[PDB]
């Protein structure tokens, strides 16, 4: 229909495309290998909440967040998968991963003792991944002489659970497989010299997206998926030997048209100037929804299957695009910004590119303004408004 | 405090802040000219629920929000003041505006009657304000001859309020003068035509933040703020002294700290290399936080007072600072991002200048996921998580 409940401008998110582009992954990697479904920035803007709900019917293995608030928005939803916080939970809040069972990074001693404590004051053990930085230089041990002693103490901490240990390729996405080899090699190193002390980590990991298509050594116990399962490729130095379908749709609707002369101006700064007789149509989608106000006079969004460029300023709320060239044009039809429409695509990746970024920044990019809804089998089955 | 129960990376709001950049606005105009607190995009990443709560108390004459569901947002925590909603609600959700009696931004008949017939429905009378395009080609009746005679229909429609009537400047920001004159001028026109058919309008209004500084004439029954509210300037080519404060601080905290020798790789496709032993620190805040991604190794942030550099490529959750030069750096030390830390500014105008757009777009690009917490005269008052 034109209009509805929800807000015209607004992102369907179709969750049968995720748990296929899921199943993809479950093809290329060993049918032993464990699935990390990495959902972090609201599942890439998706909304996490549906996005892990369907993710868990499907069976996946662990789910990979960000931050704690990540971790514990899924536990709130009822999330019984095992969830991984990559990142830092200070410790203020240590009461809270210990009491709702969420694995946590760690690459120092003194933040392992730390956790145990709250571990062994709540009687639960915590499940903790060890990082190792093999050349990304972002975080994990970089001291591997330092890093045995510490993670075999570790080991011997009944308050802790060591279940996982793993690292992150530097230049997967960009196809340096020989520093890709040598990441692999020196993580493989210290799990040796870990061995011969008789500790075996169960969850070794540390293929994202560009490994996991390219590099099939680096499966081991587990691997990382995440923008992969949205439709989108890391870069454009990968196989792409799977078939993903299209997940995310960025679509708002036609909310005025007028017919104006030519010499006439639009927009802020009188930036564009009509050569000719013609209709613009106005669309209540600006950069505060996640449109990047540089597409200012050089876009083109989809309507009825055409191209109409944007023309004028981006506006904080809106934008006005140059629809002479679309016959029947209507208030409430269909305009796409991102996804596909009749034999037609704007790519979220076609995106990255005129901004000069990855896909990655561009769903993340999709405000709290824009409310979710979602499809299944190609019917709706619910919706999230952020403002509630 | 190193950490709390708040997230490391999160935005300090000065409430007070944002009533004195009010007050700077009431100083302006007279005792006589009302004031329209435009808070649209959560305003402006902000939060509008403590921002309205506060405004409301301030005795702000009326608040502007872009959608619908800002509006309702509003209402819903018990806002009483005036709101106008600047888009389109459409059809659809015409009994949502008339029962919270919000005022509708209205340029048709069509939907004017549309609107009419709900407000009789529920024995209601809905306020609206006429939008006028007088230059800026983004909604509004373009044909003034229209214009009057849809809104003498409007006036003996009794299940409407016409209570305003306004206009948009297009370049009051570049200081354009003549052109704001002209908009100016054609827009009093209309007013005057209007008159002489016994028609009066009790609130016109033009003056965005920018005409309200430089354009005395323009201010008419109200006036519009948005940006100015919020410490940042809307033109870079103002007359008229003014006390703006700062608002806003996206703050961040040091989570790893490692040394490391020369040649030492740092981020993805090692972009940056070390050129000296060096001390680096990682902090938890990346571009799905709203960190642009085109300030990886060309920005600097603000630690114990002195600027740091970003060093490799901001990922999605984090990135690394260069802390080499910087002495007694420890772990939960305070890094800012935007705004202000020991005698020295890194302020949103700054960075929107080096990401190249204006102030509105880089405090709408603060992500869901970053935490608000509030301030009003040096106490923290409340905390907002919309991960919840």
């Amino acid at each position: 229909v034109k209009f509805d409940g929800v807000r015209p401008t607004r992102v369907e998110v179709y969750l049968d495309a995720i748990t296929h582009n899921f199943r993809e992954i479950k093809k290329i990697v060993g049918k032993n290998v464990k699935i990390m479904a990495v959902i972090k920035g609201d599942a890439y803007g998706h909304g996490a909440s549906y996005v892990a709900k369907f993710l868990e019917k499907e069976g996946v293995d662990y789910f990979g967040v960000a931050t704690t608030e990540e971790a514990l928005e899924l536990r709130e939803k009822g999330i019984k998968t095992p969830i991984l916080i990559f990142g830092y939970t200070p410790p203020t809040q240590l009461r809270q991963i210990v009491k709702h069972d969420l694995t946590q990074t760690v690459y120092d001693i003194k933040y392992a003792k730390e956790l145990e404590k709250e571990s062994l004051k709540q009687n639960k053990r915590a499940k903790v991944h060890i990082k190792i930085d093999t050349g990304l230089g972002r975080i994990g041990y970089i001291d591997f002489d330092l890093a045995q002693k510490e993670i075999l103490e570790m080991a011997n901490m009944r308050g802790l659970i060591l279940e996982g240990i793993y690292s992150h390729f530097a230049a997967a996405s960009e196809d340096d497989r020989d520093y890709c080899k040598e990441q692999f090699d020196k993580f493989m190193n210290l799990i040796s010299s870990l061995e011969k002390k008789r500790l075996k980590i169960p969850l070794k990991h540390i293929a994202n997206a560009a490994a996991i298509l390219n590099l099939n050594y680096s499966h081991l116990d587990m691997v990382r998926p995440g923008i992969i399962l949205f439709g989108a490729y890391p870069s454009k130095r990968v196989e792409r030997k799977v078939e993903l379908r299209e997940t995310l749709r960025f679509t708002t609707r036609v909310v005025h048209l007028k017919d104006v002369p030519a010499g006439f101006f639009i927009g802020y700064g009188k930036s564009f100037v009509t050569k000719r007789k013609s209709v613009i149509a106005t669309i209540p989608v600006g950069y505060a929804d996640g449109l990047d106000r540089r597409l200012s006079n050089n876009y083109k969004l989809l309507l009825k299957g055409k191209y109409v460029p944007i023309v004028g300023r981006v506006c904080m709320d809106q934008c006005m695009i140059d629809v002479t060239d679309v016959e029947g044009v209507e208030i409430g039809d269909e305009v796409v910004i991102i996804g596909t429409q009749n034999n037609e695509t704007v790519s979220v990746e076609s995106m990255a590119d005129k901004i000069e970024t990855i896909p990655q920044e561009v769903f993340s990019r999709i405000s709290r303004r824009v409310p979710r809804v979602y499809f299944y089998d190609g019917i709706k089955i619910g919706e999230v408004n952020y403002l509630k």
